[PDB]
């Protein structure tokens, strides 16, 4: 399957992306994955990225869509299929993705938007903390861990203030690219305010009902 997961920041992509990846085993490609790995290993590109991050700004759209082609690129996804997670984020990028697809040979076959209250996000990233290893993420009150404080840490980006800004940043960028697949018929709305297996059970069902 090649498919697309959007959502405004703490709508649940991540946590949606792990349960869609243990059953129907596509690539998982995140931006945020990709950035956060780059600064871990301090790459050039992690330092760069670092600085828009932090301060929960959109990285520019050249690495970005660069990044994700060479993923896109890569022997692998002609077979496995992917699972785009927190890109495209910008138009731009959209029309670079599409453009990249169509020379490829590959077709998004959907769409997985979970719609979230705004009102629920700062929240949930208030809470969240993170499994080191896996990058698995819990929320200290709606998915707590069964402790130990040595296997888990908290996103820097996920302090109030700089999840307020990328709430404001990602509510404009993300109406023009859910209209412009919308309008492709390849959008498929996801009630995101449930339990999580309750979402993924929604989201089960439109997987399994493609091609
Ligand atoms: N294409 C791009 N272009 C330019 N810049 C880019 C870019 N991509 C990334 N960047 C840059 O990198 C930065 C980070 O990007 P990125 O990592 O992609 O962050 P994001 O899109 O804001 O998404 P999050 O990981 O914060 O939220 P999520 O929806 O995955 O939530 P989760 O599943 O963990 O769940 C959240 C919390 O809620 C809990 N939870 C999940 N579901 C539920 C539920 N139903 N009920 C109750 N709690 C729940 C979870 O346990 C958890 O605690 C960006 O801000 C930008 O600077
Ligand atoms: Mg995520």
């Amino acid at each position: 399957m090649n498919l697309l997961i959007m959502g405004l920041p703490g709508a649940g992509k991540g946590t949606q992306a792990a349960k869609i990846v243990e059953q129907f085993h596509v690539a998982h490609i995140s931006t945020g994955d990709m950035f956060r790995a780059a600064m871990a290993n301090q790459t050039e590109m992690g330092v760069l990225a670092k600085s828009y991050i932090d301060k929960g700004e959109l990285v520019p759209d050249e690495v970005t869509n660069g990044i994700v082609k060479e993923r896109l690129s890569q022997d692998d996804i002609k077979e496995t299929g992917f699972l785009l997670d927190g890109y495209p984020r910008t138009i731009e990028q959209a029309h670079a993705l599409d453009k990249t697809l169509a020379e490829l040979g590959i077709e998004l076959e959907g769409i997985i938007n979970i719609e979230v209250n705004p009102d629920s996000l700062l929240e949930r990233l208030s809470g969240r903390i993170i499994h080191r290893v896996t990058g698995e993420t819990f929320h200290k009150v709606f998915n707590p861990p069964v402790y130990k404080e040595e296997d888990y840490y908290q996103r820097e980006d996920d302090k109030p203030e700089t999840v307020k800004r990328r709430l404001d940043v990602n509510i404009a960028q993300g109406e023009p690219i859910i209209a412009h697949y919308r309008a492709k018929g390849l959008v498929h709305d996801i009630e995101g305010n449930q339990d999580i297996n309750d979402v993924f059970s929604d989201i089960e069902k439109v997987l399994t009902n493609l091609k």
